[PDB]
This record gives C-alpha cells, sequence and structure tokens, in this order.
C-alpha cells in the first residue's frame, strides 16, 4: 500500500458554494461556508486554510496560501439527490438516480392512512418538530388514546413516539417495520424509520434509550464493503455505521458532538490499524444548517478548526487525511433543506514534503472511493476516478 492509513473527515453540510445543477433544487445563490465567513466577519480556520482551503476558493477570513500542505480541489455530486444517504453512498463508490425524500408539511395522506390500514391504530401529529416539541403537545392525547405520533424532522426521517406503558415496545418496533416496508416507494422515499418510546407524565415526557433504527442498505456494495472483505479496518466514527447500516463497517465509535468526534479520530490515530478511519462531523448540520443558525454554524467551525494541529502532529509519513463534504446546508438560506452546493477535498500526508497542488475538480463524489479503493488494492467502484497518482 501507498499509504497503510486513510483518515476520512465529512464535514458534514460544508459545502463551498452553489453546484452548476443547483437551480433544479431551488439552490441558486447557496453558499454555506461564504455566508458564514461574511456573518462572522471573517471565519477563523487558520488550519484549514494552511491546508489550503483558501486555494479552493477565497472567502472571509479565508485567503490561499503559496503553499498549502496537501492537494486541494471541489467535488460535485453526480446523483440526483442531495440528502444525507446519497452523499455518503457517492463518496464511497456508488450512484443513486433515487432520491431520499423530505416532508416539510408532513406525510401524504395516501402513506398514512396505508399505515393505519395495516396497523389498526390512529395516527397523529405528522408534521415536522423536535421530541420535546411533540410529546408537549401530543405526549397525552397519546396517552390516552393508544394512537401513533408520526413526526419528522429537517432530514429523510419517519419518527414514530409512543408511551411504553401504552404501546409495548415490541409493538411499536412491529408498526416501525411496517412503515420501514411502506416507505420502500419513491412515491414517498424515506431514508430512516425511527422508534421514539417515551415514559413519564403530562408536563413530564422524556424520550427513553429503547429507540431503534429502521434504515435501508447502500444501493451497492461499497468501497468499505470490499476493504471489510479484504480483512482491512474499516472504523466508523460517529453517524457513519448508521448511515451505511453497518455494511463494511468492522469497528463503530458513537460520538456525542463535534469535539467528541475530533476525540475518537485521536483514538483512531493511536491504534494501530491497516485501513480506513472514517469520521463524520454532524453537528454542522443537525444543530446549524437546518435550524438556519449562522452564528452558531461559524462557532462550530472555529472549535472544528482550533483540533487540527494535534491530527497534523499525530499523523505519520504513510497516513493520508481527506477532508471534505457531502451536502450544503446554507445557514442563511430559504426553508430548511440542504443545499445544492460543491464540496471542499483537502488531501494532506506529512510525506507530502514539497506541499501540494490544485487537483482537477472531482466530477463525483465517488473519486474519494476510487481513492481509497486503489490505495489498497481493492476492488475498483463502478464509479469515480482515483486521484491517488497525483499525491
Ligand atoms: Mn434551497
Ligand atoms: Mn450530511
Ligand atoms: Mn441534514
Ligand atoms: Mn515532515
Ligand atoms: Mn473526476
Amino acid at each position: 500500500n501507498k499509504y497503510k492509513r486513510i483518515f476520512l473527515v465529512v464535514m458534514d453540510s460544508v459545502g463551498i458554494g452553489e453546484a452548476p445543477d443547483a437551480e433544479q433544487f431551488g439552490d441558486l445563490g447557496s453558499d454555506t461556508i461564504g455566508h458564514i465567513a461574511e456573518h462572522m466577519n471573517g471565519l477563523q480556520m487558520p488550519n484549514m486554510v494552511k491546508l489550503g482551503l483558501g486555494n479552493i476558493r477565497e472567502m472571509k477570513g479565508i485567503s490561499k496560501v503559496e503553499k498549502p500542505l496537501g492537494y486541494y480541489t471541489k467535488m460535485q455530486e453526480k446523483s440526483t439527490g442531495k440528502d444525507e444517504m446519497t452523499g455518503h453512498w457517492e463518496i464511497m463508490g456508488l450512484y443513486i438516480d433515487t432520491p431520499f425524500q423530505v416532508f416539510p408539511e408532513g406525510f401524504p395522506k395516501e402513506l398514512l392512512d396505508e399505515l393505519e390500514e395495516k396497523t389498526g391504530r390512529k395516527i397523529i401529529g405528522n408534521k415536522p418538530a423536535s421530541g420535546t416539541e411533540i410529546l408537549d403537545e401530543l405526549g397525552q392525547e397519546q396517552m390516552e388514546t393508544g394512537s401513533l405520533i408520526v413526526y419528522t424532522s429537517a432530514d429523510s426521517v419517519l419518527q414514530i413516539a409512543a408511551h411504553e406503558e401504552v404501546v409495548p415496545l415490541d409493538e411499536l418496533y412491529k408498526i416501525c417495520k411496517i412503515a420501514r416496508e411502506l416507505t420502500l416507494d419513491e412515491k414517498y422515499m424515506v431514508g430512516r424509520v425511527i422508534a421514539r418510546p417515551f415514559v413519564g407524565e403530562p408536563g413530564n415526557f422524556t424520550r427513553t434509550p429503547n429507540r431503534h433504527d429502521y434504515a435501508l442498505k447502500p444501493f451497492g456494495r461499497t468501497v468499505m464493503n470490499e476493504l471489510k472483505d479484504s480483512d482491512y479496518d474499516v472504523i466508523a466514527i460517529g453517524k457513519i455505521s448508521d448511515i451505511y447500516d453497518g455494511e463494511g463497517v468492522t469497528e463503530s465509535l458513537r460520538t456525542k458532538s463535534n469535539m467528541d468526534g475530533m476525540d475518537k479520530l485521536v483514538d483512531t490515530l493511536n491504534m494501530d490499524f491497516t485501513g480506513l478511519s472514517f469520521l463524520n462531523l454532524v453537528d454542522f448540520d443537525a444543530l446549524f444548517g437546518h435550524r438556519r443558525d449562522p452564528q452558531g454554524y461559524g462557532e462550530a467551525l472555529q472549535e472544528y478548526d482550533a483540533r487540527l494541529p494535534e491530527v497534523f502532529a499525530k499523523l505519520k509519513e504513510d497516513d493520508l487525511l481527506l477532508i471534505t463534504a457531502d451536502h450544503g446546508n446554507d445557514p442563511i438560506h430559504p426553508g430548511t433543506d440542504h443545499t445544492r452546493e460543491y464540496v471542499p477535498l483537502l488531501a494532506y500526508s506529512p510525506s507530502m514534503k514539497e506541499g501540494g497542488q490544485e487537483l482537477p475538480l472531482r466530477q463525483t463524489f465517488a473519486d474519494i472511493g476510487a481513492t481509497v479503493a486503489e490505495n489498497f488494492g481493492v476492488k475498483m467502484p463502478e464509479y469515480g476516478t482515483s486521484f491517488l497518482n497525483e499525491l
């Protein structure tokens, strides 16, 4: 192998400006890093700058450097959709024609009618809401009636809440499996069904850790599958295992925050492994992008950047660091959905004694998968062109 270890970091939703096909999505004018930089009167990201972030694109507080530590470019999404699954699945070598849908006005009556028909239960709610909000509003009615609270987030999810003392957990799980079956339909294609059991009394409801998820497997065997099948380590950090439904994962490390994510990345740097360490930093998307909070997003990016020098110090000559994103989620954009954007790509190894250069623009996210596959000598993905030789 050229590199013994590849550390892949997805800064979730950290887009670098509208893609050529942004108009189709209602995403004209969308710039995630750029609008955040303007809100902050200049972003403080000196370590990303040293890597060459400004060399990809100059933004307020983010300037180009004469000698970037590593190679740099941006990537264009080839798949139809801009959702959580699509971006990650493409990164690992796939092409996804069928997008996962979001439901800002709730689910179609046709879907909910069939769920009622199959379960013999009434459905209430049917709106985007946080767990706390929907239980405060509907928890009591749910307890008294034995109905199901169905709700969604700003991402492609269908969540079903029921009180543990009113609907047995095993019955809730059975209902979620039915919902999972009904939502494998492009009429209303849902990424994830989530059981949301709760306990307590009116005015004091709490969700329990008895949450179960019902996810879809990637539409194809991924580069992670190939690595695992060839006895390489595939260490998933954060939501990565969930996103791929465990496919090709050899170890999964749960994280509770972006800072915790970086701690787990550092943990993997300290591990003797051969293969891929794959981190998703989700706070950018989950806390700040969807909530249209440019201040919080900017603070999070600055907190993330400050962690990087320790990562640089720990990288070995035969380690490669790859930093990218999955889509955009511009915190100063209408609505609550993602934005169709280019994503940055930074590729750094301490063995790059002369620093890096500009790479040709990556025409699909699958170029990452192709590079990883070529490095470890496993079956190449159907899509994607490796840039390993350029490094
Ligand atoms: Mn838009
Ligand atoms: Mn994402
Ligand atoms: Mn999202
Ligand atoms: Mn050196
Ligand atoms: Mn390309």
